[PDB]
């Protein structure tokens, strides 16, 4: 009943990532880079999308913003290593709904996934 | 137009924040206790509701609770000196939409407001 797209080019936390969300009971597709990141978001229906922001080919925000511009408001949690607050404030401001910089307290990261999906 | 309630029992904060929020058009309602922030909160529509959780008569959690379980599903925005991961883990899982620890950036706190009533 609840799909969420994972974008992440770290392999291994990729993995973790999913698994732990798997473990919530939802159905999850992960990709390793943006070029498929962009494809399954744009292409794809979704509930949450957690999207990693340098990635290989397209960037997470090139990928927000295609979503955006193509009509799809699914609900965006951006995982980045870029935590500066005028980060947070860009991804946000682009149409962001949260922004979690890395690293990141897995506990934290599940519950506001699912504060994203019952809202 | 977009109504924004603020209980804040910190006048200096509350009445700061209240600024900034009309400075980006926002309608904004300030309570500097939980008697005030209470009623309001259960009674007045609201685009979205910044709520701080130490507060005299009723605290934030007590505020949220009360929200949820009387059907109010007006966003919440928990902006607390509770920092510690558990605290916002805690505030999101009793319903709260985004939960952002003291002290914190002016920036993110609007850009925060705004992507939840973006919804
Ligand atoms: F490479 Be991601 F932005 F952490
Ligand atoms: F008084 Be609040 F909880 F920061
Ligand atoms: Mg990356
Ligand atoms: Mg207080």
């Amino acid at each position: 009943n609840v799909r969420v797209l994972v974008v992440e080019d770290e392999r291994d936390l990729a993995d973790l990532i999913t698994e732990a969300l798997k473990k919530e009971m939802f159905t999850v597709d992960v990709c390793y880079d943006g070029e498929e990141g962009m494809y399954m978001a744009l292409n794809e229906p979704f509930d949450v999308v957690i999207l990693d922001i340098m990635l290989p080919v397209h960037d997470g925000w090139e990928i927000l913003k295609s979503m955006r511009e193509s009509g799809v408001n699914t609900p965006v949690l951006m995982l980045t290593a870029l935590s500066d607050v005028e980060y947070r404030v860009k991804g946000l401001n682009m149409g962001a709904d949260d922004y979690l910089p890395k690293p990141f307290d897995l506990r934290e990261l599940i519950a506001r996934v699912r504060a994203l999906i019952r809202r």
